[PDB]
């Protein structure tokens, strides 16, 4: 897949799993343009938003649901979501791991990009 | 001061200085309405973007340029921006810290909420 | 296999290649006593290092050799390595992987258990 | 000042307060003879740990007691402890804080080295 999304839970040391995630696209009028969306699976993972066809170069934002998590685990976190922006494909098809570690007061995102 | 914002930067082990940072907030139409703006100073710090009065509850967004960041020290970035988006709750304690780890292709962020 | 680790590189969003990583166990006498070892593959991951029947409870410290790493690349980094020290199979068997985000000034680590 | 530690909290969003801090020198035969040591204060801050006359170049290991700090809020932890392990140098800038952000199943550290 193209683009990937994992998602840890660092209260509980398990996958983050049925998180939503949408994907959106930087139009030419500089809104954002719903592109994919999903929820991840039981093992954190959300593969499938998208083909190396549909991907173009662009500025992408994944939106991860991190609030709606921590409420659907009793939890009263932070922060709405975390963020995700980055420009992608500008120098040809490559393929991206977003990852994303959550705490109910923080967050950490890193990305692995491979050709 | 209500709202404060603290950027490090993990490749050099140095606050991250001079970085801008836009805080935006929520408008009824759903439109991110401008907020409050500076640049980070050489402790990497950014005090006086509000007051009490003005900080009232709602959905706020604070946007940190990592990219023009990682450009200035002539290093390839991955992200456009970080992006911390938050609801200010008057319930919890009222001074609010979004501090930023910054490295090219990952960050963190927490809210370090205190009285 | 019930212990793997998993190293990235969070300045050059990839896997963290050929990565020493030493285990160790606590010994009924306080000592560290060695447990296992090996170097983080292409993927930047590392099985195999040992077996249900021998990774019996303990202490155990995985130490990842975060300084050489970084001085194979011709970067001088902080740290001398990233040490993960904890208590494993409590109640019972258990898998663990031990993730490790790497910058020259900074590291993260996460434990995933799983039953 | 020239060695200071900062201890966050991600699940409260808080300064982790009252947490033991050991700092250890390696000694010549590759034991760590206890060097310095104290609790965060209610700012998460340790400070006065040493001086600069006593603070030599050489192998430091910084051992936050994390476990206890857990126990002691009711949640259950991974770690035993977080490490952190860097040499002393003098070539580089004179003050070291060394930085933490706790979570139950993950930590990162941070070093901010600055003149």
């Amino acid at each position: 897949c193209p683009l990937m999304v994992k998602v840890l839970d660092a209260v509980r040391g398990s996958p983050a799993i049925n998180v939503a995630v949408h994907v959106f696209r930087k139009a030419a009028d500089d809104t954002w343009e719903p592109f994919a969306s999903g929820k991840t699976s039981e093992s954190g993972e959300l593969h499938g938003l998208t083909t190396e066809e549909e991907f173009v170069e662009g500025i992408y934002k994944v939106e991860i649901d991190t609030k709606s998590y921590w409420k659907a685990l009793g939890i009263s976190p932070f922060h709405e979501h975390a963020e995700v922006v980055f420009t992608a494909n500008d120098s040809g098809p490559r393929r991206y791991t977003i990852a994303a570690l959550l705490s109910p007061y923080s967050y950490s995102t890193t990305a692995v990009v491979t050709n």
